[PDB]
């Protein structure tokens, strides 16, 4: 149904489960039953699970989850004993317990808060030890010791998370001493309220990630796997032992003494800081990547001694300084203000940079400068199975070479780079991971390179030169200048864009024109706009006449007022011309040609506005 | 014993030094420079060389000086072998990367002058009176048994100036006179964290 549950109770037993389930239909939300148990004085263990909670969707079916109430017998007694030991949920809404006999507590599904009570015993307890498994554990809310507010609450909590992940929105204990997270998968406390911890102690093989910021007086211990945390003007010597760990520190230099050491492993230290010197300082230690992420995290950092660099969403501008060679910038959020990477040494004329950019998103990695950096070269990374397209302004003024790889698309500014001579796109992979490229090269006769990769490109050569453009598979559009260029679109339905008129020597070759392929002549229409017909009886002459010959024949009309397209075959390639002058002398200046590699029939082509498409 | 150079070298001239204290000056070197044995001596008038380009300090204990606007000559590997970063010349000012050095020096000076990231037991010795505060900031300097060495060390009276001595908590301070012929140093210590001065050597302050 999607009529709700109605009460659940039950009053004793030696063990008790509650087990509701929801099966309603696809588009509904059916909120599920109130449970209430109360034991009698045999009741040991009590078990409630529930449906996993979700939203309403076109095809996920909407759960909301009932309150659970577990009470023992002696729960409001001064004395008696009490017999709740262990209880088990499986998803919940608001659930209580209150027992002075409970040790454990399992976890598992979607949550909104427990509030932990004991009996109104008034014996100081000596047996303090809360054992909290988790198993693919989400709250919502609040885990509390409801009785270490205003009586005797848990000294030390056990977290143990087992075969899947769990995320704890909050933890409050306030009566906590100890803190040991162990087992099997990782534990994510988004935050905890436990001001008289004196230490936390990961042991877990996934790792184990604290949200909230560690007291200034508390002692962390990670173990093997990627335990994360957040440290101030820390006063104690932090341990992170094996694995991938990750510390991000709020203030630059600690305090007191007042140390953190990444032990073994690659190890990440975020900067959330206005400037860094992290090398220099000994209480920093084991450390392998600098990351600079955060809302307070800006200006001048030193990369010396890091083996790799990361940056994330930032307060402003960054720069990192004395960057060793073959150390590399990973991009992973969108940050604020222009990125500027400066070299150990610069001075070479081989020198590489490989910047990364690494998102399950579209990322706008703005302003990254790399002065002195000879081949530039960026991965664009998506996490996902869904494909997108990054942004980034490259300010590489003496980059010769850009090489891109990756499955993601690259929007690339490339203003002002204009030592670039090879372009690289080509390794690059989804249905559309779409690269877009400019030459900025303004060196009179060069010749440039410009490689597109399985997306749908969109490759611009310069005027000034002899451009060599070549997307891979997909619609790619290659843009003409001026000069002698060479164009292949690869395989799909390529257009060729002619924004220039060229010359009759300095004209665009297009290698492998092939039906599908366009021929864009918009920006060639010098007089008017070109035929818009079907326009397609080849020029025909001799079995020994000239291209300056054929030519000539082709440019015979008045393109005065009308431009007008011909087309003709010789020496075993095909030639199109744009008649925009009175005489028939093709002239250089104002009538074009556009060379087409091999015999390609353009008889039963036709012209969309100025636009021919491959029949 | 060695030899020493006053004028600055060609960018384009190649130099190799022998065993025994050499000594000259560089612009913005194209050449690979090397120094041989002994406590060699350069001072450089740019903070990066030029073309490829390189200074090897070799053998033994041996002197590098910032004729410069900042340096970070660690970071650089166009620079080896050097164990003591010096700040004198007519150009030398401002931030520098004591990261890496055993020992510092100071000369005369453009203007004021800053040693950042100084590891421990790293001592600075002043040889001629330089321009503007001298600031010495540590390594880390968060501990409360923080011991620094300055020394002065020259033949005629020396006016120190001011070095700041932020976060250290004793200060030992050693006045030397270099000849036969007695006299007076002078220094503002700014230090306002230090429960100790000690001063040692054989000449007033
Ligand atoms: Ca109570
Ligand atoms: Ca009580
Ligand atoms: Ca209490
Ligand atoms: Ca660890
Ligand atoms: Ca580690
Ligand atoms: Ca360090
Ligand atoms: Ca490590
Ligand atoms: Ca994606
Ligand atoms: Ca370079
Ligand atoms: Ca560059
Ligand atoms: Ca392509
Ligand atoms: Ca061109
Ligand atoms: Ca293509
Ligand atoms: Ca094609
Ligand atoms: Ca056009
Ligand atoms: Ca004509
Ligand atoms: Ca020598
Ligand atoms: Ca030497
Ligand atoms: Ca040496
Ligand atoms: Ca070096
Ligand atoms: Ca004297
Ligand atoms: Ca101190
Ligand atoms: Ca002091």
């Amino acid at each position: 149904s999607t009529t709700t549950t109605g009460a659940i109770a039950v009053t004793g037993g030696t063990a008790v489960t509650v087990a509701q389930t929801a099966g309603n239909a696809v588009n509904t939300t059916l909120t599920q039953a109130d449970v209430t148990v109360t034991g009698n004085s045999s009741t040991t263990a009590v078990t409630v699970t529930q449906t996993a909670a979700a939203t309403a969707g076109a095809t996920v079916a909407g759960r909301v989850n009932g309150a659970v109430t577990i009470t023992d017998s002696a729960a409001a007694s001064a004395t008696t004993a009490g017999k709740i030991a262990t209880v088990t949920l499986g998803s919940f809404g608001a659930a209580t317990i209150d027992s002075s006999a409970l040790t454990t507590v399992n976890l598992s599904g979607t949550g909104t808060s427990l509030g932990i009570g004991r009996g109104a015993l008034t014996a100081t307890p000596t047996a303090n030890t809360l054992t909290l498994n988790v198993n693919g554990l989400t709250t919502t809310g609040a885990i509390t010791d409801s009785e270490a507010a205003a009586d005797d609450g848990f000294t030390t909590i056990n977290i143990a998370g087992s075969t899947a992940s769990s995320t704890i929105a909050s933890l409050v204990a306030a009566d906590a001493t100890t803190l040991n997270i162990s087992g099997d998968a990782r534990v994510t406390i988004t935050s905890h309220t436990a001001a008289a911890l004196t230490g936390i102690t990961v042991t877990n093989s996934v790792g184990a990630t604290l949200g909230a910021e560690l007291a200034t007086g508390l002692v962390f211990t990670g173990g093997a796997g990627a335990d994360s945390i957040l440290l101030g003007a820390t006063t104690k010597a932090i341990v992170m032992g094996a694995g991938d760990d990750t510390v991000t520190v709020s203030s630059a230099t600690l305090g007191a003494g007042g140390s953190v050491n990444g032990g073994d492993g690659t190890d990440v230290l975020v900067a959330n800081v206005n400037g860094s010197s992290f090398s220099a300082d000994p209480a920093f230690g084991g450390f392998e990547t600098l990351r600079v992420a955060g809302a307070a995290a800006q200006g001048s950092h030193n990369a010396n001694g890091f083996t790799a660099l990361q940056l994330g969403a930032t307060a402003g501008a960054t720069t990192f300084t004395n960057v060793a060679v073959n150390v590399g910038l990973t991009v992973l959020a969108a940050p604020t203000g222009t990125t500027t990477v400066t070299l150990a040494n610069a001075t070479g004329t081989s020198d590489v940079f490989n910047l990364t950019l690494s998102s399950s998103a579209a990322l706008a990695a703005g302003t990254v400068a790399l002065a002195g950096v000879e081949t530039v070269n960026i991965a664009a990374t998506d996490t996902n199975t869904t494909a997108h397209v990054d942004t980034l302004t490259l300010q590489a003024t003496s980059a010769k070479s850009i090489v891109v790889t990756g499955n993601a698309g690259l929007n690339l500014t490339n203003t002002g780079n204009t030592a670039v001579t090879s372009f690289d796109a080509s390794a690059v992979t989804g249905t559309g991971s779409a690269v877009t490229f400019v030459s900025a090269n303004t060196t009179v006769g060069e010749v440039v390179t410009i490689r597109g990769g399985a997306g749908a490109d969109s490759l611009t050569g310069s005027a000034t030169a002899n451009d060599t453009i070549i997307g891979g598979a997909g619609a790619d559009t290659l843009v003409y200048t001026g000069g002698t260029d060479t164009f292949t679109g690869g395989t799909g339905a390529d257009i060729f864009d002619i924004n220039a008129i060229g010359t009759s020597t300095a004209f665009v070759t297009i290698t492998d024109a092939a039906v599908g392929d366009k021929l864009d002549l918009v920006g060639i229409s010098t007089n008017g706009a070109i035929a818009d017909g079907a326009f397609g009886a080849a020029v025909t002459l001799g079995a020994a006449a000239t291209l300056a010959q054929y030519l000539d024949a082709a440019a015979a009309g008045d393109g005065s007022g009308t431009s007008v397209a011909k087309w003709f075959q010789f020496g075993g390639d095909t030639y199109v011309v744009v008649d925009s002058s009175a005489g028939a002398t093709f002239v250089s200046g104002a009538d074009a040609v556009i060379k087409l590699t091999g015999l390609v029939t353009l008889t039963t082509s036709a012209f969309a506005t100025e636009v021919l498409t491959l029949a």
